[PDB]
């Protein structure tokens, strides 16, 4: 499924940050549920896989070391709730330092 990158969101519903947090219940992951909730993302009940209610992105398997955000810029560098929150600015930081970090391995 394509990524929205209109500054209309894909899922409404979950606009709202109180709507999103409560998507998630008890939540035992490594990542923080008001971070996500945060960065625009909402649990869909399916172990710790969720979207951003905006772009539609869908991220899974999260590590205690992964960030939200930058997690969603990442992966949905398109995201206009992104670019609003964040700037792109912050947004070329985090793409910079994660192309980075694979010439430091490769
Ligand atoms: C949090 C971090 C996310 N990472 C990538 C990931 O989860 N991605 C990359 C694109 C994609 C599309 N659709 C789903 Cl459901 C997941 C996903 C994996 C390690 N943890
Ligand atoms: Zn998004």
């Amino acid at each position: 499924n394509f990524p929205n990158s209109t500054n209309l969101p894909r899922n409404p519903s979950m606009a709202d940050y109180e709507a999103r947090i409560f998507t998630f219940g008890t939540w035992i992951y490594s990542v923080n549920k008001e971070q996500l909730a945060r960065a625009g993302f909402y649990a869909l009940g399916e172990g710790d896989k969720v979207k951003c209610f905006h772009c539609g992105g869908g991220l899974t398997d999260w590590k205690p070391s992964e960030d939200p955000w930058e997690q969603h810029a990442k992966w949905y560098p398109g995201c206009k709730y992104l670019l609003e929150q964040k700037g792109q600015e912050y947004i070329n930081n985090i793409h910079l330092t994660h192309s980075l970090e694979e010439c430091l391995v490769r």
